[PDB]
């Protein structure tokens, strides 16, 4: 009656409406650090989000959003395995019902306990809608949590948590640094691919970060008393949001380090 991450519509059954779930380039998929090419010609990551403007988060049934303003060149994304300029417009997480799942891309089989993305869109398209037709039209740049000490950045996140527990909720979300949710290193994969849940659209260039961000159990928690339902409908609690890994087909995994 529409997707969800439950026995009777999660993922094994999204091919029945959108039938590009079974695509030669679909998402996510494991990582093999040893089949992966060191490929030299690999520029560094361009990452600028000094003038980043947050507006406002919500729950959206499936996963919560943090939302950007894109009407200028403010967060941007450029370097890397790509051509032009990327707009940030939301970052979101998919976690699990416990730390030894949660990611949806794995390295050498290795679930993490979630995965942050970071979500952008090529400035050539003029807006989101366009950038969704084409190939090379959005840029994800996803980035592993992993259990252990707590993450300064990301509590501000955490507390407005209690707000925006069910479904339709949205409190107003200003002045957030995307920054503070990024790892020491840029070191990346990179494979061609697509959105991870419906509509699937093929549409996507993956830059996974090879160094995760710690995140304490107590974060993670919260995460967790989220809900999957609208306020008034009975309660399901918001976890294992991820879908599993697919099968490579015909393409390759680039490396950025040896
Ligand atoms: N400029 S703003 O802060 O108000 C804004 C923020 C988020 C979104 C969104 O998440 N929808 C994405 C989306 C919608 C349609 C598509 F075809 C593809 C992506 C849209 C606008
Ligand atoms: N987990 S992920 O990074 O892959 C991801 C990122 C963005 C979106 C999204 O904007 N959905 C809206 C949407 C609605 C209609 C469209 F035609 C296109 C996008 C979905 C998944
Ligand atoms: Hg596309
Ligand atoms: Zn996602």
């Amino acid at each position: 009656h529409h997707w969800g991450y439950g026995k009777h519509n999660g993922p094994e059954h999204w091919h029945k409406d959108f039938p590009i779930a079974k695509g030669e380039r679909q998402s996510p998929v494991d990582i093999d650090t040893h089949t992966a090419k060191y490929d030299p010609s690999l520029k560094p990551l361009s990452v600028s989000y000094d003038q980043a403007t947050s507006l406002r988060i919500l729950n959206n049934g499936h996963a919560f959003n943090v939302e950007f303003d894109d009407s200028q060149d403010k967060a941007v994304l450029k370097g890397g395995p790509l051509d032009g300029t990327y707009r940030l417009i939301q970052f979101h997480f998919h976690w699990g019902s416990l730390d030894g799942q949660g990611s949806e891309h794995t390295v050498d089989k290795k679930k993490y306990a979630a995965e942050l993305h970071l979500v952008h869109w090529n400035t050539k398209y003029g807006d989101v809608g366009k950038a969704v037709q084409q190939p090379d039209g959005l840029a994800v740049l996803g980035i592993f949590l992993k259990v252990g000490s707590a993450k300064p950045g990301l509590q501000k996140v955490v507390d407005v948590l209690d707000s925006i527990k069910t479904k339709g909720k949205s409190a107003d979300f200003t002045n957030f640094d995307p920054r503070g949710l990024l790892p020491e290193s840029l070191d990346y994969w990179t494979y061609p691919g697509s959105l991870t849940t419906p509509p699937l659209l093929e549409c996507v260039t993956w830059i996974v970060l090879k160094e995760p961000i710690s995140v304490s159990s107590e974060q993670v928690l919260k995460f967790r008393k989220l809900n999957f339902n609208g306020e008034g409908e009975p309660e399901e609690l918001m976890v294992d949001n991820w879908r599993p890994a697919q099968p490579l087909k015909n393409r390759q995994i680039k490396a950025s380090f040896k």
